[PDB]
């Protein structure tokens, strides 16, 4: 198989031009999980729109306004010769297409799937944001520090400088409780992989990993914060988050 | 086996006596489902608390002021001499001791299954709710109607008249829409079970359940609010719920 062609938002010195984005990284993961080939494109923020659709890619939302809305992560498949938009979607084209990998769906799982993510940013990913967007803005090169810092300022109401908070760590750990619990339903011994420890890693599994390692890139793993947020819990998420460190291949 | 005894809130004559608790029809639903045999005994609402600690039971939620809460629905299993309480214990308690009987938490889903079960009331069980509450009080014994009235009021800040409003219809509608998105994950021939199909019925499909046959038991079958509900979607509810009806014997 030819390798795929990943596209993805790029970085600055500040982290090193890693990937960071949580949502390219949970095709970022899906792909070094499943051991496809791939190479990465690098699209600025405002680049994204005309990039996608010169690929003839498609928008992932269109808003009462009118308006479409472009996304990263997208894919292009030479295998295939096709374009593929949207994590979620993407990620089950790559389940269909290559068979032969782990299953981020499993058969039966893609209702209880749908629900799981429907709610991974209210209750997690959004106070993480809050937590990680200033230095988030920090790490973009320039253009898109000022498309991100514009949209997202406008977005949330706020400058970007106001937003991390002591209530915002808060929600955090009240969020990772409420996984913990979903969790502890699995029984000892089967709680640190959504369908146990047998069960194998599933996108919404992913969908988790991809808040952790977007908050270790940007705040940096040899971080007082980073400590702060792996340290939950007894040591819960290091062990969790641990599962995910030879699929982070760049 | 000796039959089960299943600890339910009874009615009046509004709904001649018949069951009507979301909770607790999850329970009925999980026996029916399962073939097992049971009684009903009837515990009015503010004999719930006593009845469940002379049984030896527990209490279901301990809250920051330190106290008890009990609830229904509860069982004691005679042949295990074993009091169980909270509807998803219940349930997989009725899987691991009864294990000839169809599952309802396959292996594999019992994170994903408490993750949904976390959302079912506030997406779509607190709307439903406030659409029934004024009826469901109006279905209850003298006694459990003057618990009730006064717990519930509590907690939601209004009487129980204003909580019903064209806004909560919004909600449910809203709620289905999104658990209709979720079902459509599994494909065509596939969008009416969560685990499609051929997957079987889970205890997640039943809470999913036990909401409508809430409705229609409350509103009664023939009513205009039971059609608007069921009408919704164009009719996709109808034929979810459609595949409990051979589940809900009463004894």
């Amino acid at each position: 198989a030819q390798p795929i062609v990943f596209y993805d938002i790029p970085s600055n010195e500040r982290i090193k031009h890693s990937p960071w984005s949580p949502n390219t990284w949970k095709i970022r993961y899906a792909l070094n999980y499943k051991g496809l080939k791939y190479k990465t494109e690098w699209v600025e923020y405002p680049d994204i729109a005309g990039v996608v659709q010169k690929l003839g890619g498609k928008p992932t939302e269109k808003t009462p306004d009118g308006r479409d809305h472009y996304t990263l992560p997208v894919i292009y498949d030479p295998n295939t010769k096709k374009v593929v938009e949207d994590s979620a979607a993407i990620a089950k084209y790559l389940d269909e297409t290559y068979p032969d990998t782990p299953k981020l769906f499993p058969a039966g799982t893609d209702a209880f799937q749908a629900a799981f993510l429907d709610f991974a940013w209210p209750v997690l990913g959004f106070p993480v944001f809050m937590l990680v967007i200033l230095d988030t803005a920090n790490s973009l090169l320039p253009r898109s520090h000022d498309y991100f810092r514009s949209t997202r300022e406008q977005k949330f109401g706020k400058k970007l400088e106001e937003l991390a908070t002591e209530e915002e760590w808060a929600k955090v750990e009240a969020g990772l409780a409420k996984l913990k619990g979903y969790l502890d339903a699995n029984g000892k011994g089967n709680d640190l992989l959504l369908m146990g420890a047998q069960g194998g890693i599933t996108y919404s599994d992913i969908q988790i990993a991809s808040f952790f390692v977007w908050a270790k890139i940007i705040w940096g793993e040899g971080s007082e914060k980073w400590k702060r947020l792996i340290s939950l819990h007894d040591g819960k998420w290091a062990q969790f988050y641990a599962q995910f460190t030879k699929f982070e291949q760049v």
